[PDB]
């Protein structure tokens, strides 16, 4: 047993380790070290996260130990991701610091174990860890219905011996974020054949537009899809193509759990009716899950888009 960094990383909040959401919503991961109280000694201490395609790095936020917070430029550089770097973010804390940051934890309770790092929720000074908040997206990349995981490497150097000889601290288990998305086929009341140019406004289940955003249009490039333009801030509008078809990429599901887990309702209000047909006068509702746009999500590095759809019928006028 030793007081060296044991390290985790969690999603959402504190103490959270699965979350779904909407593509282009930002969301925190929490990259999360125990802090040895002879700190001072260390000679390096530099986390890397290198993101998976599938999100995109929006931001560093207030890092913390205990209730103190450590300062950009001050206690801590940052090194962005980028296209050049593969998506790689690095955290490296001062050497030259070391000491200072150590002064702070005078008087706080250290956490010192990996498994109630990992069950941590608060982070206070009776019960103090290293707290890095990264702000983050879900992108157009990811695979709809499958688990995106984060983890980080902690590089450290313990030995005050002028010798550069780092270990690696590595969380033991990855959190996970997902995404989903909806096929669907509009068609006559007997479905003998399928309709194009029907309009749809998206809502979610308590009937509020869904809007876009610069991500989600990013997530939706099929224009035959899309009733009009879509622009950042305005209510989304799908269409049925000449084929009857239609998709939507990237809205949440499993909000609080992993990406086998709950489905989420969200809803179609039928605005435009095909040539010839009627508009109901009722919303149609359908559920994004983990297999309402892929079959297999966990064994697929790319959109299959081989989930049936759900058909929508429409009645002659
Ligand atoms: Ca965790
Ligand atoms: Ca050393």
């Amino acid at each position: 047993v030793t007081d060296e960094p044991k390290t985790d990383k969690d999603v959402k909040k504190l103490g959270q380790d699965d979350a779904g959401y909407t593509i282009g919503e930002e969301f925190k991961w929490f990259l999360k070290s125990t802090i040895p109280a002879n700190l001072g000694d260390y000679e390096k201490f530099e986390i890397t996260d290198k993101f998976a395609d599938g999100l995109t790095y929006k931001s560093v936020g207030k890092i913390k130990i205990g209730s103190k917070t450590l300062n950009r430029d001050e206690h801590y550089t940052i090194d962005e991701p980028t296209v050049d770097n593969q998506n790689t973010l690095k955290i490296t804390f001062k050497p030259e610091k070391f000491k200072e940051i150590a002064e702070l934890l005078k008087g706080m309770t250290l956490v010192k174990n990996q498994d109630a790092l990992d069950k941590a929720t608060a982070n206070t000074d009776d019960a103090a860890f290293l707290e890095i908040p990264v702000a983050s997206t879900i992108n157009e990349k990811a695979v709809l219905g499958k688990a995106i995981e984060n983890t980080f490497e902690l590089q450290y150097d313990h030995t005050p011996d002028k010798a550069d000889n780092p270990k690696p601290s590595n969380p033991p288990r990855k959190p996970e974020v997902h995404t989903g998305g909806k096929r669907f086929v509009k068609k006559d009341s007997t479905e003998t054949q399928t309709l194009g140019g029907a309009e749809f406004d998206l809502l979610a289940s308590d009937g509020t537009a869904v809007k876009w955003t610069d991500a989600l249009i990013k997530a939706n490039t099929n224009k035959n899809y899309i009733a009009g333009e879509a622009v950042t801030g305005q209510p989304i509008k799908l269409k049925s193509h000449t084929d009857g078809t239609f998709e939507i990429k990237g809205l949440a599901y499993a909000v609080d759990a992993n990406a086998e887990g709950t489905a989420v309702t969200y809803k179609l209000k039928e605005t435009k009716a095909p040539e010839g047909y009627v508009i109901p006068d009722k919303e149609i509702e359908f559920t994004v899950s983990q297999t309402s746009y892929n079959t297999k999500p966990t064994d697929i590095t790319v959109d299959s888009a081989d989930a049936t759809p759900d058909t929508i019928k429409n009645n002659k006028r």
